């Protein structure tokens, strides 16, 4: 038997413990097209049709973006683009209305409601029109059989859409 | 009715989705004392008794460390220190043995097994002894009624102990 | 050395593994009062004020109901009842409208939107009026600092309200 | 405007909220073979080699068992059986020892340690030998690239082995 004294400098009294952390993935699409018909006399949308290139996704992370394109997500090879087609705008007042339309994600289509909020209608610098509005709403991955392999525990079943639009008149 | 064209520069086609991520909290204690009795003739521990100042915790994060001291964790005001007392060392070979002892966390005591691995026995520069060994083992929060408020989902019930020791002879 | 043969009848080749499962808690309140003013000429609500006795909760489970009354949830001793007060009904059509009101949970108050769906307006058997409608909407625990101790991982931050009402005229 | 009174009998003041629950899957295998060489003079194992038919899994649930056989788990078509081969038994005392061996799950092989606990050595009714022992240890899914598609959040990375054996002498 012999007695020792720790060398505190090369001793580590250590532990490891596993925890969960919840976080929002925020993202946009860099490339999309839209057709916008709007009547400032009555603050009603007449036609709103959007096409989004799945390829142009951006969640501030290079390799998750690539991963989004694969079979367990978008299947961008087979289904390059997602689309929204307005079917009905039901006015609440000049600032607010309920928009109903058909969303299509990887070939599966469902009708969704978005909350339209008109953040501002104007005549621009040059005397030609502008508008600024938002579309907001929650859709469920499950309604679109989207990313079915991934559990609703790991990744939320709810996707929150925030479409923020500025837009100028045509020709 | 009037037709518009998105201004892609001030338009954001955006989404938010919640996901979970698992991660290890790694930590040590900066301040502890120990008594170490070891027989290099037989590579057996004879006495190993450790006291750790809960206050000296470090998980590379200032405000979690403070939080660790509160009621839902250590209760460092009431129970300033955690202690380990060896009761039995059962040798496997010169490199390996099973250590049994009493761990006390916030006044609750349980007997635990650690896996002793002797990483090296030597005579130092000055002809006085040194040893380097590790103690490893898993303990359960639940066995110590520790952090009972926190679910075993958020934070794992299993804590992994890694004690890495270098140590020199006495007097 | 000696050779043995398993007795398959008293041998168990076993394993244990921990998994997570997501589930909806569904619940109602057995005891509440309400004041309902509604104009069948225009299908507009005029006044809707509800008081719910927290005590009368029911989630098909005896001991969770008790637990709901405690500090980490409702605090029913201090705050026996939750209340809803309509501030505005904005009509969409005769079947649908957006209801805005003040919800109060344990003394904290926030304005919420519910989706009113009029499932049917009638003159009853006896020539006196009836109506059947639903109020639906999502509120966030966090907006009401509700059950703050419980993580948004264990229990969802989103509560989904489904108020299903049948109701007859007065005097 | 007109005033109504709830019909409490056909009114439901309801809510839905999502929570997580952690649970142990307990399971065994109904069909396996083993070779057991053991020396009661010294309480040492000499050879222990086990083959388990993945097909014979049982987790008290019909359709999860089927699911276990598929690509995201066992791949029982390609890899019908898992195997354990003892490489070393290191004795602690007559009741306890550390067993090291090669586990093979779906063609991937790793060396694992089990804790042998001899629950009893005897001469049976007929004067022929019996033994009762347990093998216990934790293995990591990740070490065997097992069920890689499933997150370590949904399903724990740690599998706990409990092999409980009764066994009689040969010929």
């Amino acid at each position: 038997m012999k007695e020792y004294t720790l060398d505190k400098a090369h001793t580590d009294v250590g532990f490891k413990i596993k925890h969960l952390q919840i976080s929002n993935v925020k993202g946009c699409f860099k490339d999309y097209s839209a057709v916008i018909d709007f009547d400032p006399a009555s603050a009603e949308f007449k036609k709103l049709d959007v096409t989004i290139k799945i390829a142009s996704v951006n969640t501030e992370n290079q390799t998750r973006d690539n991963h989004l394109q694969q079979d367990d997500f978008f299947k961008a090879k087979k289904y390059p683009d997602m689309t929204f087609t307005m079917k009905k705008y039901e006015k609440i007042d000049n600032e607010k209305g309920k928009m109903t339309g058909t969303l299509t994600i990887a070939g599966v289509s469902k009708d969704i409601v978005l909350d339209a909020e008109i953040g501002g209608v104007a005549k621009g610098k040059d005397g030609k029109e502008k508008i600024g509005f938002s579309l907001n709403g929650k859709i469920k991955r499950s309604d679109f059989k989207f990313a079915t392999s991934t559990s609703t525990i790991t990744l939320s079943d709810d996707i929150n859409l925030n479409i923020e639009v500025e837009a100028n008149e045509k020709e």
